[PDB]
């Protein structure tokens, strides 16, 4: 899976940078030795997945040990953590030494990840179908489901992207994405390591941080559309950001659609374009605009190498006929953990995954996503948010009689979460802050409502 790390590297390749988080870093040899030390302490593991160097060591340790890692959002609330811990039943939690873990984890064995540790790299005995990660992802109803992603899916999606993006071990990625979803963790940490390149993770994203790295040796930027929107807003004021983007080898957006207004403001300011790729937790990456292809705003390009894609079958490349994307290939997840019926429902009889995403293809083969089959989802900041579980959390509040949750358009977030509340007392309805704080404390801050509306009645 990472031949630059296992077996332990030597000579020149060993002293190449691997991970950089501000002034902290690990070379390939250092990462292999720190992850090896950690791997020997863990013969399912949770990872307290802060946007910090320890998280890269932890996840690499789990992969070197052949043990599935379950990334935890360090801002998850008590309900969300309890569910993941009960469902995935990890043996221990890998954490940074200084982290303060919440009481939901009080009974789990804690293994501190020491980035200065030096141990052997374990023999690789893993098989291609073995679980690599369990990544919790929201559905439209109920608590999040654990997508079990096999080792083969990581290797294939990363090598497919390498071909599409002309990504090599000479590339230096900058990113500031969360490390408990596949965008930040699989593409943004495991990808550079599989290529033999490096990643500079910003900790918290900022336009200034991205510009600094791109002007100082970083060659690629990955972000969600919100980050590109903030880039587009800042460009007129920020000559160094414009030069940074103009000089980059590749700018990539994913997790949600990049609006054409943001695309064109970047192109107007910098003279170059942002590649979009389309993927999901359950499928990893399906399509992309290629580095050697035509840049076309509002498209997600062509199927990656090894991905079988169909629209439902719609045969014409007419830019009009709307159909459901379905995909098959070695990029696919294994199952939803503990959910064999939901797993079966997600697949056609002939083994294609039903994305729910609606698209056309143009005469060049390029896919344009244009909606959804039956049921809209909520994407806020490029996080997929499930309405049902926010409703269920709101219903616990004593000032809420009934709740419905929707998304509405937001130029920065894409969509923002709306809470529609039948109050306990219509003359004293609960304010937004009380409801937002409650959802943030139960689930996670990124899931909080940003708007509250009061009604007499909501759907049942
Ligand atoms: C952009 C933000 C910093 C903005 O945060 P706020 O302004 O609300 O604070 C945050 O929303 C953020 O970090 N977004 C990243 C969400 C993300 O990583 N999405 C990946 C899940 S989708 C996915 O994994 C599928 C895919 O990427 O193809
Ligand atoms: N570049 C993109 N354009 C439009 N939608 C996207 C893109 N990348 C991902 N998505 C959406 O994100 C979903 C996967 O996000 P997730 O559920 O977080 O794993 C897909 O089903 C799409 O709806
Ligand atoms: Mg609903």
């Amino acid at each position: 899976l990472f031949p630059a790390l296992s077996p332990a590297p030597t000579g020149a390749p060993a002293d190449r940078p691997a991970l950089r988080f501000g002034e902290r870093s690990l070379t390939y040899a250092e990462l292999a030795a720190a992850a090896g030390a950690t791997a020997g302490r863990i013969g399912r593991v949770a990872v307290w997945a802060t946007p910090a160097m320890e998280t890269g060591v932890a996840v690499v340790a789990a992969l070197l040990a052949g043990v599935a890692a379950v990334p935890l959002n360090p801002k998850s609330g008590d309900k969300e953590l309890a569910h993941i811990l009960s469902d995935s039943a990890p043996s221990l939690v890998l954490a940074p030494p200084d982290a303060e873990l919440p009481p939901a984890l009080g009974a789990l064995e804690r293994v501190d990840v020491d980035v200065r540790a030096r141990g052997a790299v374990p023999e690789d005995g893993a098989d291609d179908g073995d679980p690599a990660l369990v990544v919790y992802t929201s559905g439209t109803t109920g608590p999040p489901k654990g997508a079990v992603i096999p080792r083969r899916a990581l290797a294939t999606t990363l090598d497919a992207l390498a071909d599409a993006w002309q990504w090599t071990g000479e590339d230096v990625l900058v990113q500031g994405l969360p490390l408990f979803h596949v965008h930040g963790l699989v593409l943004g940490i495991l990808g550079p390591l599989r290529r033999g390149g490096s990643v500079r993770h910003l900790g918290r994203f900022s336009t200034e941080g991205a510009a600094r790295e791109l002007n100082d040796g970083a060659t690629m930027l990955f972000g969600v559309p919100t980050m590109y929107h903030r880039i587009a807003e800042t460009l007129p004021a920020d000559p160094e950001l414009a030069k940074a983007l103009a000089g980059a080898r590749l700018l990539v957006s994913g997790s949600a659609a990049l609006p054409v207004h943001d695309h064109e403001r970047i192109a107007a300011a910098t003279g170059r374009r942002v590649i979009e790729r389309y993927g999901m937790t359950e499928t990893l990456m399906n399509t992309s605009v290629r580095a050697d292809g035509e840049p076309r705003a509002g498209t997600v390009g062509v199927p990656l190498p090894g991905v079988e894609l169909r629209l439902v079958p719609i045969a014409a490349l007419d830019g009009e006929s709307v159909g459901e994307i379905q995909v098959r290939g070695p990029n696919l997840f294994t199952e939803y953990l503990n959910r064999p019926d939901a797993t079966a429902a997600a697949f056609t009889e002939d083994g294609f995954f039903r994305t729910g995403d609606m698209a056309v293809r143009d005469p060049d083969g390029y896919v344009r996503i244009v909606g959804r089959k039956a049921t809209d989802l909520i994407k806020s900041g490029g996080y997929k948010i499930g309405a049902g579980e926010i409703e269920n959390a709101l219903l616990e509040h004593p000032e809420v009689r009934e709740a419905a949750v929707t998304g509405e358009p937001d130029p920065d977030l894409g969509e923002r979460i709306v809470a529609w509340i039948v109050p306990a007392d219509p003359a004293a309805p609960p304010a937004l802050g009380t409801l937002a704080d409650h959802v943030a404390a139960r689930l996670a801050p990124h899931k909080r409502p940003r708007v509250v509306r009061y009604l007499d009645a909501v759907p049942r």
